[PDB]
């Protein structure tokens, strides 16, 4: 599924990401834009052989099992394919664990490089939320 901008903001809010660990909703929409262009089916291989999955490009090195990342962990206790669903619940619940792991949203390199220090509220401007 490819979400609209305000549609995804609303779904993330419904799932409790708005201001989760102090990160206002625009942070999450910004991250999802650059990670996946709001496409739940996005997958991308990492240089270490792991893969990033879904709208927030959650990796199999640490967070999910895809059966082909030797020596990895599955700290969200989910198959990586669950992160590709049109239902964003698994991606959101796993994102909550990730952002709670100590480094906040810096866990998403794309957030640190493209959203951190920017006017992220712009990503939810005009949305009825």
């Amino acid at each position: 599924k490819v979400f609209g901008r305000c549609e995804l903001a609303a779904a993330m809010k419904r799932h409790g990401l708005d201001n989760y660990r102090g990160y206002s909703l625009g942070n999450w929409v910004c991250a999802a834009k650059f990670e996946s262009n709001f496409n739940t089916q996005a997958t991308n291989r990492n240089t270490d052989g792991s893969t990033d999955y879904g709208i927030l490009q959650i990796n199999s090195r640490w967070w999910c099992n895809d059966g082909r990342t030797p020596g990895s962990r599955n700290l969200c206790n989910i198959p990586c394919s669950a992160l590709l669903s049109s239902d964003i619940t698994a991606s959101v619940n796993c994102a909550k664990k990730i952002v709670s792991d100590g480094n906040g949203m810096n866990a998403w390199v794309a957030w640190r490089n493209r959203c951190k220090g920017t006017d992220v509220q712009a990503w939810i401007r005009g949305c009825r939320l």
